[PDB]
């Protein structure tokens, strides 16, 4: 199903996506996503709309 991935970054603000067999799965997709993009912090994930966010 479709994972979302919101960006909450000092200097990366954004939406995002990726298909993953589950959140576990996705939720690496988005941590290299925000390691490769420069941004690190606060992780919270919402199972009812599959969104994740990183806050730094």
């Amino acid at each position: 199903m479709q994972y979302k991935l919101i960006l909450n970054g000092k200097t990366l603000k954004g939406c995002t996506t990726t298909e993953a067999v589950d959140a576990a799965t996705a939720e690496k997709v988005f941590k290299q996503y925000a390691n490769d993009n420069g941004v690190d912090g606060e992780w919270t994930y919402d199972d009812a709309t599959k969104t994740f966010t990183v806050t730094e």
